[PDB]
């Protein structure tokens, strides 16, 4: 199979050019390929962990949805982003989608996030937890604009990404190039997913909760698209491309400067907006992430290298301990108890040896030692604990 797309890794047209994959699926993560559910071999977008078709009528039928057909699998179709409207390239367009969706799995499969844990699958192949819940990837939906979003069942009914045009500039920009929305929501099943158990998809509905919700997809979009020459000193927006916009879709940009980006726990206080909220949650992940890359080193290929089941690198580190600690925290947690999980997943995986430099990241910005939540007027805390 080969597909023509923005390579994972690039969060947008403006970051890079398209190019020809071939077989990009993990052969581990995907047993079948992304092409079979080990029953039928599909000649399009369709497989074990997912769906892929548009969906101009904004409705809940996807199976007979248009998605194109190529008998030998050579999903090469036209895109540029100067092209209008976006209908003209909607082949281009579900292949995108259908590709970074599939990455995204593999990556996850590769951090744990697998069959028994409550994964996004057709066929489990008798490895545990519930099938038949693949991915159904709506690209040019027509039940929206300017967004996205995803919907989360417990184990064993479909996760559902829609995906809409964005209509902020001429021509309009169809989200589904943009991977780092995609990835986003897909997190949305992820965390949904991992709190509190597979069987449970309540588990984020708090203020709080739904915050950390919001700021986990954009944490791992962030992460996904770093790149080599990166510094803890790049900073990073969010949708800025789908949204036209070049501060992005949040107040600030992802940054270690508490002067371009000061949030902190307080400014959880008295806000009803759970994307703002996740803005907080992300900037502290941002702050982790380095800490850990400019300990262990970056990897900036598709696939970590795990020894002893630990990624080698702080990137992939970061991504392990965030994923790690969704299983371990409680359900409707809130950001100490997510913090406390990280930390957790942290003595589990590597008895501790990234102990300082998490509470580092955390205290930084006001959920240090001692911080506590108060739906109202939570306690912060820029405090250390003995020995970091
Ligand atoms: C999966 O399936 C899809 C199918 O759905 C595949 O995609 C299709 O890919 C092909 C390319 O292989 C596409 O065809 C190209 O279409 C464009 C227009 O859109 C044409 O320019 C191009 O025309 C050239 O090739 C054809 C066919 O060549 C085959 O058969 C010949 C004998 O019949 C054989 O000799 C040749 O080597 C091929 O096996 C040919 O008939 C044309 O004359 C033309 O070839 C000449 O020109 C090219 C340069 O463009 C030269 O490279 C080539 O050698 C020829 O050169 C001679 O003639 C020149 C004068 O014309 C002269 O200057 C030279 O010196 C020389 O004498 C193709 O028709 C097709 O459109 C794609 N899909 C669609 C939507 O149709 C996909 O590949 C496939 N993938 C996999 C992994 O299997
Ligand atoms: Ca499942
Ligand atoms: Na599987
Ligand atoms: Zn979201």
């Amino acid at each position: 199979a080969d597909y023509k797309v923005y390579p994972w890794g690039l969060n947008d047209p403006t970051e890079g050019s398209r190019v020809m994959i071939k077989d990009p699926w993990d052969t581990v993560a995907s047993e079948f390929t992304w092409n079979s559910d080990g029953t039928k071999k599909y000649p399009t977008t369709r497989g074990n962990n997912g769906i892929a078709q548009s969906n101009p009528s904004g409705e809940d039928d996807y199976i007979n949805n248009h998605r194109p057909r190529s008998s030998n699998l050579s999903f090469n179709y036209p895109y540029s982003p100067s092209s209008s409207p976006p209908s003209s390239y909607i082949d281009a367009s579900i292949v995108q989608l259908f590709y970074t969706a599939n990455m995204y799995h593999d990556l996850l499969y590769t951090l744990g996030f697998t069959e028994k844990t409550g994964n996004f699958e057709f066929n489990n192949n008798g490895q545990g937890g519930r099938g038949n819940d693949y991915v159904i990837l709506n690209s040019q939906d027509g039940s929206g604009t300017n967004n996205a979003n995803f919907a989360t069942p417990p184990d064993g009914q479909p996760g559902r990404m829609r995906m809409y045009t964005w209509t902020k500039s001429q021509p309009y920009r169809d989200g589904s190039f943009e991977a780092g929305i995609v990835i986003h929501e897909y997190t949305h099943g992820v965390s949904n997913r991992l709190t509190g158990g597979p069987a449970n998809s309540n588990c984020l509905s708090t203020i709080e909760a739904g915050g950390m919700g919001e700021g986990w997809g954009d944490f791992m979009a962030t992460a996904i698209r770093l790149k080599a020459a990166d510094t803890r000193a790049k900073d990073y927006t969010m949708g800025a491309w789908a949204a036209n916009d070049p501060k992005g879709i949040r107040e600030y940009p992802y940054s270690t400067s508490l002067t371009t980006n000061p949030l902190a726990y307080s400014n959880v206080d008295g806000d009803d907006s759970v994307h703002s909220i996740g803005t907080v949650w992300a900037t502290m992940l941002y702050e982790l992430m380095w800490n850990l890359i400019d300990k262990h080193g970056k990897n900036v290929s598709a696939k970590p290298t795990m020894k002893g089941g630990v990624p080698t690198d702080g990137k992939y580190l970061a991504m392990k301990l965030v994923v790690d600690g969704m299983a371990l925290q409680p359900c409707n947690p809130n950001f100490v108890q997510a913090r406390d999980a990280i930390l957790d997943a942290d003595k589990a995986l590597t008895k501790g040896a990234n102990r300082c430099e998490i509470w580092k990241a955390f205290a930084k910005r006001g959920l240090g030692y001692g911080a506590k939540y108060n739906e109202n007027k939570r306690v912060t805390s820029n405090k250390l604990p003995s020995g970091c």
